[PDB]
């Protein structure tokens, strides 16, 4: 194992993307404002705020953040890019070895099943697949701690809303969500020298629902964006992010929990962050520089 970890690296989404996209996109998307320096969200995502909890002075440097907007586990246009492609991105750039003293957290499937694809049962079984074969991956190269998250219910996104897919996207997460119990379970009793955490934002992001104005939401089912998708513009994240009129945007949005068709504001982040860490916590995790 490692007793204190020194870094963060996370492998994910839209969800956990800290600005590679943007980069890559010149800067041109997300648009930035009304989207924040590249996040696709109104404020920094949740795994900042977690680096920023324990390294506040330079959270930037503990913390390597692999995750592009509109990543998945390859099933191409679908998909800007795949979690083998991150995973093995980091490996080649630290000579085929998964540091003991990294936490490494996975948060990856949403992008996959917000595409609406046609073909229910084989995207499911093709992103549980692409999940557990880099977690194997990981542990095989020397990884001791991994954190697993799994997916809030996609039938609350205003997309789905919007598109009438609420049945099936709340099948897609709620079908993920227990092969990926299994398969947190499976690795647990395969690795018990690996530290194995969990984070079942299917649960937290429910109860958030069933108490949003305690939370500070007057508004779950709309968006502090205004997009405009055609229906060969329905078919992924992206699209959906390329189809924001940004001078459309109000100009208060602290009470929406939504800032786009899919993607939450800043303040679900931070509750997502906080929520995380007293998970951490819990656990008896910890971090040193
Ligand atoms: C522990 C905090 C509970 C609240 C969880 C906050 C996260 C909100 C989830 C909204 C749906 C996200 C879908 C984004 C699209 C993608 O990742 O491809």
């Amino acid at each position: 194992s490692m007793t204190p970890l020194n870094n963060i690296v996370v492998f994910g989404d839209s969800l956990s993307d800290n600005g590679n996209l943007y980069e890559y996109m010149k800067h041109q998307l997300p648009q930035s404002p009304p989207y924040f320096e590249g996040r696709f969200s109104n404020g920094p995502v949740w795994i900042e705020r977690l680096a920023a909890s324990y390294f506040p002075n330079d959270p930037n440097s503990h913390l390597l953040d692999y995750a592009f907007g509109g990543a998945g586990v390859s099933v191409d246009d679908e998909v800007f890019f795949t979690l083998r492609r991150e995973v093995n991105s980091y490996l080649l750039a630290h000579q085929d070895k998964a540091s003991p003293d990294s936490l490494f957290v996975i948060w990856i499937g949403a992008n996959n099943y917000l595409g609406m694809p046609v073909e229910v049962e084989e995207t499911l079984k093709n992103v549980n697949r692409g999940i557990a074969d880099s977690i194997q991956r990981l542990v095989d190269k020397g990884a001791k701690h991994i954190l697993v998250l799994n997916l809030p219910d996609l039938g609350r996104t205003p997309a789905a809303l919007e598109f009438g897919s609420v049945e099936e996207m709340t099948y897609f997460s709620a079908q993920h969500n227990n092969a990926l119990s299994n398969t947190v379970d499976y690795f647990k009793k395969t690795y018990p020298e690996v530290e194995w955490l969990f984070f079942d934002t299917g649960s937290h992001f429910d109860h958030v629902i069933e108490h949003a104005s305690e939370y500070g939401f007057t508004n779950i089912t709309g968006t502090c964006s205004f997009s405009i998708v055609d229906e060969i513009t329905k078919n992924s994240v992206l699209k959906m992010v390329a189809s924001v009129k940004p001078e459309l945007t109000e100009s208060a949005c602290d009470g929406y929990l939504f800032f786009d068709l899919v993607h939450p504001t800043a303040l679900a982040h931070k509750i997502m962050a906080e929520k995380a860490r007293l998970m951490l916590d819990e656990a008896g995790v910890e971090f040193a520089e």
